[PDB]
């Protein structure tokens, strides 16, 4: 038993709601926030920048201190840091931006981080401004991920056309 209230079961393990992932973060203060990253981890939109603003940039100054030491992410990977006043630990993983030529098939492996935490608040990876199709990057989750998977929609028409179009 867990504190996430108001998701569709959708499968053994994958849940999903309508939300804000910044509300529901500081509302349950999960283990584990994914954030929709960059390999430069410059959290300027998208949930990205809806997550450090609400570190009020903590987020931004211990990811600047991130890749100055280690360098970029890779597409597909990912980093464990702070969750700050928003969660325990925030994972930042990196899906593929179609908007920047990168390759979907790294969709896959990029939710294959999400394997590693046993139960997980998320975005849909690649979604939003990342420019990829959201109800693959539903289907890839779905068809990726094993461990306990609470997904948070921002957009009311978009998470009804996700619920309503789920196989
Ligand atoms: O897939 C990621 C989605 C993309 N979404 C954005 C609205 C329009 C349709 C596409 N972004 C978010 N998802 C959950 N919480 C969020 N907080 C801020 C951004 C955000
Ligand atoms: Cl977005």
């Amino acid at each position: 038993v867990n504190s996430f209230s108001g998701y569709l079961k959708l499968t053994d393990n994958v849940y999903i709601k309508n939300a804000d992932i910044v509300e529901e973060a500081k509302k349950v203060k999960p283990t584990v926030v994914v954030n929709a990253a960059n390999v430069y981890l410059k959290h300027g939109g998208g949930v990205a920048g809806a997550l450090n603003k609400a570190t009020n940039n903590a987020m931004q100054v211990e990811s600047d201190d991130y890749i100055a030491t280690n360098g970029p992410l890779k597409v597909g990977g990912s980093c464990v840091l702070s969750g700050h006043n928003l969660a325990k630990h925030c994972l930042h993983v990196v899906g593929p931006n179609v908007n920047k030529g990168e390759d979907i098939q790294l969709l896959k492996s990029a939710y294959e981080n999400f394997n590693q935490h046993e139960v997980l608040l998320a975005p849909l990876l690649s979604a939003g401004i990342f420019g990829a199709d959201p109800i693959h990057s539903l289907r890839v989750c779905v068809d990726t991920v094993r461990t306990n998977v609470y997904l948070a929609v921002f957009d009311k028409n978009l998470y009804d056309k996700l619920v309503s179009s789920f196989l």
